[PDB]
């Protein structure tokens, strides 16, 4: 059992984790509604439209209707109205669905941001090791099977003491393996931090973030932010 | 009569204008919950808190108990429950109030942006000219008066057909005298004809934009935000 990338996002939140939770949609009129109101905040900014649905590769799928890809930029509300429409009620076809695709009910409705960088962190029970694992990498674009065969040293392997958890040394080396620095290595530490107890906590099979990513505020000051979500329970 | 910044950036909303009107709250709870929310947007984001008070000169003004300002920055949602807690309830002294201030109930709770270039922009009827005119600066940052006798060349004035409106060709030579170029030409050129149809339609005797900025999304996308807005009626005008 999985649940919605919103809903993981926001228990990320709740143990202190910084995550775009946006705000979730159930209509397309919401959805414009939610849009409208943040440009009262933040003027002229771009809008992005996510299916919530329990499947990845939302972003490169497509819909029978035509439109293509289930995470989408919009200029506007009414962008945000048109895309919404075409999500709800209607099914994703992506590549980790059959060809029948999966429903969706709902979307997400987020600001637009710059992403300066893109990681991939797991956090499982690893049973060769028998104990818990974080996996991480600095190349969260591409695929975490490629990676490990296409440029292994950016991969990596940390493994927890089930009982004490992880230790601030291993989270800050793991920071700066990534190519962190400055104020960005304890922000990582700190997320990193919330993401192994919402695992231990809510006992979790896995704590998946793809992407784990370093984001611009409005005010152009980077930040550790998750962009997605994937929580996973037996 | 002057009504209140978050009416009156409503207001421009409503006829076309970009304006940051934010979220208005009556509690520091309230402000608190907002800037919260927000950070589900823009995570890492600052806040503005702006106390809404009939008055100028909010951000050099200071509180009785301590706080200096009435246009305040706020690193996180906690800060902004700190801030508007102090404002809430109690009274703003600035340059334009006498020495007792004037009570706030109530504040604006703002997404902080990056500032490129704010400009000065009023339309008024003139009662020498007979018409109405636009008046606007290319340096928002001093004062009005600071700018025609220190720098006259910065200072714009534009008499208006009553009958006909603004012109196309007025509104794009006012932008360009203003340094504008590229895509922000144009957008000067709907947000001032927006503003002006307030001033027209409203029956406004003023429309003050002090600071009309140029100010960048969160995507970096230059465009053209009112960041203040005053507006006033006469109760007592000709018919
Ligand atoms: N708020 C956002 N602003 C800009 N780009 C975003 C935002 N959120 C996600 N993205 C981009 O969209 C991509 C697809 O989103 P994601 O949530 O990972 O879905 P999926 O992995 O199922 O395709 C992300 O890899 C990221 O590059
Ligand atoms: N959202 C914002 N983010 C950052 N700075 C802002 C924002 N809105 C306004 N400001 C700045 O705050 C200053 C003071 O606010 P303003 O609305 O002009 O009130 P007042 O003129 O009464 O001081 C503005 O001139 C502008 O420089
Ligand atoms: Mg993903
Ligand atoms: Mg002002
Ligand atoms: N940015
Ligand atoms: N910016």
């Amino acid at each position: 059992m999985n649940i919605h990338e919103w809903q993981s996002k926001q228990l990320i939140q709740k143990y202190g984790g910084r995550a775009q939770s946006g705000e979730v949609a159930f209509s397309p009129e919401r959805s414009r509604d939610i849009a409208k109101k943040l440009w009262n905040q933040f003027p002229g900014c771009e809008f992005v439209v996510k299916a919530q649905v329990l499947a990845g590769g939302r972003g490169k799928g497509h819909w029978e209707h035509g439109m293509q890809g289930g995470v989408k930029l919009a200029k506007t509300p009414e962008e945000v109205y048109e895309i919404a429409n075409e999500m709800i009620g209607h099914k994703l076809i992506t590549k980790q669905t059959g060809a029948k695709g999966i429903n969706c009910n709902k979307v997400m409705v987020c600001g637009a941001v710059d992403i300066l960088k893109e990681f991939y962190l797991s956090i499982l029970l690893d049973r060769a090791m028998g104990c818990p694992v974080i996996i991480a990498t600095s190349q969260g674009g591409m695929g975490i099977e490629e990676v490990a065969q296409k440029c292994p040293e950016c991969l990596f392997k940390v493994p927890i003491s089930v009982k004490n958890g992880p230790t601030n040394e291993q989270l800050v080396k793991l920071a700066k393996d990534l190519g962190l620095e400055g104020d960005l290595v304890q922000d990582c530490v700190d997320n990193v931090k919330a993401l192994y107890q919402v695992f231990d906590k809510c006992d979790s099979t896995m704590v998946e973030i793809n992407p784990l990513g370093v984001i611009e505020t409005p005010t152009d000051e980077k930040v550790i932010c998750c962009l997605d979500a994937k929580i996973a329970f037996d």
